[PDB]
DNA sequence: TGCCGAGGCCGCTCAATTGGTCGTAGACAGCTCTAGCACCGCTTAAACGCACGTACGCGCTGTCCCCCGCGTTTTAACCGCCAAGGGGATTACTCCCTAGTCTCCAGGCACGTGTCAGATATATACATCCTGTGCATGTACTCGGGATATTG
C-alpha cells in the first residue's frame, strides 16, 4: 500500500506535483525533497488567508 | 515777462562670468606577460526539432431588435480673477562643533583549501489518484408591489 508526502507533511496540497513542478525551473540541477514539504505550506497558508 | 526747475544725454568703479595659463600627481594605457585554463577541433552517440492530411472546433458571418447614445438649453455655481495682510521663509553674519585625514594597531572573519556522504538522481514495477465525463437542485437572480428615507 503506498502512502502519500501530503499525509506526512500534513498538508492537503499536493507535495509531489510541486517537485516536479520544480524540477522544471532549475538550472540544470536537482531539488531537495524538504523543499516541496515547506514550498507547499507555504502557498496553502495563503489560501485560509485568501 | 522773467527765472528756474525740471529735463534729457554721456565718462568712472565695482562685480559676476569666461576664458586663459601653470605645474604636478596620481590613474590610464600598455607591456609583458607565462600563466593556464578555457576555446577550439575532433570524434562519438546520442534528443529533439521539424515539414507534413485530416478530424473538426470554433472564428467569422447574414439576419432582425431595441437602449443608450445624440441633441438642446437653463442654470448653476464652479472657477477663475485681484488686491491686501501677515508672517514665516530668507539673508547675512559670528560662534561653534565635528567631518574628515592619517596613522597606528589587532584580530574577526571572510577568505581560502582538504575530504569525501548523505544527499538526490535515475530505473523498473505499479497501483492509485486524478481527470473528464455525465448528472439532480438549489440558489441567486429578475420582477412587481409597498415601506422607509431624503431631497428641495
Amino acid at each position: 500500500k503506498a502512502v502519500s508526502r501530503s499525509q506526512r507533511a500534513g498538508l492537503q496540497f499536493p507535495v509531489g506535483r510541486i517537485h516536479r513542478h520544480l524540477k522544471s525551473r532549475t538550472t540544470s540541477h536537482g531539488r531537495v525533497g524538504a523543499t516541496a514539504a515547506v514550498y507547499s505550506a507555504a502557498i496553502l497558508e495563503y489560501l485560509t488567508a485568501e
